[PDB]
């Protein structure tokens, strides 16, 4: 069976915006993404998966993860002056100007229960609302809110499905699922 080239795919796949942002995450965490290949895929798709949740609700969200960390800092400050809400030690993902908090999504090859407490435990923050995506359809938010309707949240998966078919096509699948830390 032919075996593909994960970077080859990433920069077939993926939005040239995308896939230098990720470009840069991976240049300012010090790491070849020549060598993490999966890792630039993962990142990429966090990013698509992101942008597709604001895409859902236009105007209700501000986007925190596109931007350079320094940049992103300044939007996340911003955002606690003007609406008062606690500052967080990461940077989240998003902010819901209508629940009016930061929202962290998660995108996982793993168990979404466990890549849940992980994910929580890993940001310590009461007030930060945090949403799990696998690639298998199954998802798991807090409390139960999974703030989209149904339909953009099956935009998403059907998003995630085409990724992970396509991976699986060029042999990439398997290496990647197995090679989440
Ligand atoms: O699994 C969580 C996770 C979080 C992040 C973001 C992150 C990285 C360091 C500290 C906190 C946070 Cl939220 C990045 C990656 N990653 O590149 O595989 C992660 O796997
Ligand atoms: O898996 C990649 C990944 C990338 C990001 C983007 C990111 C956000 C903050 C710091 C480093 C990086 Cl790579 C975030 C998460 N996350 O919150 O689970 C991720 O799982
Ligand atoms: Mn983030």
């Amino acid at each position: 069976g032919p075996l593909g080239s994960m970077e080859d795919f990433v920069r077939q796949c993926f939005n040239p915006m995308i896939v230098e942002l990720a470009e840069k995450t991976m240049k300012e965490y010090g790491e070849d993404l020549k060598i993490e290949t999966n890792k630039f895929a993962a990142i990429c798709t966090h990013l698509e998966v992101c942008f597709m949740y604001s895409d859902a609700s236009k105007h209700r969200f501000e986007i925190i993860e596109g931007r350079d960390r320094t940049m992103a800092w300044t939007v996340v400050n911003s955002i606690c002056n003007t609406t008062g809400a606690e500052k967080p030690k990461f940077l989240p993902d998003l902010y819901d100007y209508k629940e009016n908090r930061f929202i962290e999504i998660g995108v996982t090859r793993r168990e979404v229960h466990i890549y849940y407490l992980e994910k929580a435990n890993k940001i310590k923050s009461e007030k930060t609302h945090i949403h799990i995506f696998s690639f298998t359809g199954e998802e798991m938010a807090t409390k139960a809110d999974y703030t989209l309707d149904e339909e953009s949240r099956a935009r998403i998966k059907t998003r995630l499905f085409t990724i992970r078919q396509e991976m699986a096509s060029r042999g990439l699948w398997d290496s990647f699922r197995q090679s989440e830390r």
